[PDB]
């Protein structure tokens, strides 16, 4: 019992910057100083973007703010905290049937707005800050246009499915492989999120 630990806060490391004309992954905090916030819970880092880059003690993936909420999957995060500035945030959403968790947007952060467009063109942001055109061929699934090894998508989750026009329609959740290639994805629908909500 005094043996008993606590698990660290999500942190925030870095970004993908969507801000010009060429998307690039930015880090804001290195391997030490993450521990460190991870068990402190304190993270006094600006926060910008829309596509933030999380990790834990053990995992690393990707949370997206969506209408002042930070989304992200629950097989990352599980039932995490976040590092804020004033200590450990706690999740105002979990759903381990959606594979979902959120907490309320970082102060600094921009939203992503959800989409209505109702098109299934889709682009898929990865940890990469590659742009991936991916086909909706379902409520909650799309093909690859370009398949490629699942190792390219892999720390990927909790990114954004964005419609052409920039808004939200869905976080990224799983890859579905054959053979080791991804050719279709699985994803939170945004409208699943809006209900949550
Ligand atoms: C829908 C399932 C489907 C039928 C697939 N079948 C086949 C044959 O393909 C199929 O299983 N695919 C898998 C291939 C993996 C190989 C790597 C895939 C690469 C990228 C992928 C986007 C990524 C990702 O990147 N994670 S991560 O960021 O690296 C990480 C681990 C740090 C957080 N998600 C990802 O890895 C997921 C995680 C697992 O799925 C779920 N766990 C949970 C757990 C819960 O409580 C515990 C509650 C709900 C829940 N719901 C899931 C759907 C396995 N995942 C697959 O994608
Ligand atoms: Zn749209």
């Amino acid at each position: 019992m005094a043996s008993m630990k606590k698990k660290g806060s999500v942190v925030i490391v870095g970004r993908i910057n969507l801000s010009g004309d060429t998307a690039y992954a930015q880090q804001t905090r290195g391997e030490e100083g993450c521990q460190e916030t991870s068990q402190t819970g304190r993270d006094k880092n600006q926060v910008e973007g829309e596509v933030q880059i999380v990790s834990t003690a053990t995992q690393t993936f990707l949370a997206t703010s969506i209408n002042g909420v930070l989304w992200t999957v629950y097989h990352g995060a599980g039932t995490r905290t976040i590092a804020s500035p004033k200590g450990p945030v706690t999740q105002m959403y979990t759903n381990v049937d959606k594979d979902l968790v959120g907490w309320q947007a970082p102060q600094g952060s921009r939203s992503l707005t959800p989409c209505t467009c109702g098109s299934s063109d889709l682009y898929l942001v990865t940890r990469h800050a590659d742009v991936i055109p991916v086909r909706r061929r379902g409520d909650s699934r799309g093909s690859l246009l370009s398949p490629r090894p699942i190792s390219y998508l892999k720390g990927s989750s909790g990114g954004p499915l964005l419609c052409p026009a920039g808004h939200a329609v869905g976080i990224f959740r799983a890859a579905v492989s054959t053979r080791g290639v991804a050719k279709a994805v699985a994803f939170i629908p945004v409208e699943s999120l809006e209900t949550t909500m």
